[PDB]
């Protein structure tokens, strides 16, 4: 019943335009909370850069050491969800998303920033079903 073990991993903190604000994760999680869906604090936040996502494998070392940090950090808890940010479309994610459930066990999600915040209410809504649906 209740999302445990997941992770987030955000390619927005360099950025600088379109970061993903500090309280969107707590906000998203009170939002599926609202849903009936209970989720615990991602018990890995990981950043990385949008240009990381061009080469594959590089992709999967930093899977790989997210699902490392959370064992290590959390009693070898592993992920499952994976919510992955994003300032812009970037088919690298396609990549990811292989990697990521075919390759590694895990479930992904991704989404962009800038739709998300300011005027997102329902960019919001939306993702948080797609959460809900996939965990």
């Amino acid at each position: 019943s209740i999302v445990k073990h997941w992770a987030v991993l955000d390619f927005t903190a360099s950025e600088r335009f379109n970061k993903m604000p500090n309280d969107f994760v707590d906000n998203l999680i009170d939002r599926c909370w609202r849903l009936g869906m209970q989720m615990e604090a991602p018990i890995v936040y990981k950043t990385s850069r949008m240009e990381t996502l061009s080469n594959g494998n590089a992709i999967e070392e930093l899977l790989r050491s997210v699902i490392d940090e959370a064992s290590r950090k959390h009693g070898g808890a592993r992920p499952t969800l994976v919510l992955c940010a994003m300032s812009r479309k970037d088919d690298g994610y396609k990549t990811l998303k292989w990697i990521a459930e075919t390759k590694l066990g895990l479930v992904t999600q991704c989404f962009l920033t800038g739709p998300a915040t300011k005027g997102g209410d329902q960019y919001r809504a939306n993702l948080a079903l797609k959460m809900n649906a996939k965990v």
